[PDB]
């Protein structure tokens, strides 16, 4: 499914429960409108790819984790694995997520 990150504490334990499988992340903005209409797409992958771990960070409630990756352009997606960043990109191209997932699949 998905997991809402409230701070960096849950972010670390999240990568711990992931183990070694892929772990994508979704940095959106609730206070924002357009950067919010793209959540039914990312969260939809949760049930389409039960073999992948999807997270959900809020640059307003979890601004602590957003400052780590320095996200200055939402929405943004990051590819983490074994707790190591291996890929990432920013852009409201929800369709790109498909070709991207087949990148580090």
């Amino acid at each position: 499914m998905v997991k809402q990150i409230e701070s960096k504490t849950a972010f670390q334990e999240a990568l711990d429960a992931a183990g070694d499988k892929l772990v994508v992340v979704d940095f959106s903005a609730t206070w924002c409108g357009p950067c919010k209409m793209i959540k039914p797409f990312f969260h939809s992958l949760s049930e389409k790819y039960s073999n992948v771990i999807f997270l959900e960070v809020d640059v307003d409630d979890a601004q602590d984790v957003a400052s780590e990756a320095e996200v200055k352009a939402t929405p943004t997606f990051q590819f983490f694995k074994k707790g190591q960043k291996v890929g990432e990109f920013s852009g409201a191209n929800k369709e790109k997520l498909e070709a991207t997932i087949n990148e580090l699949v």
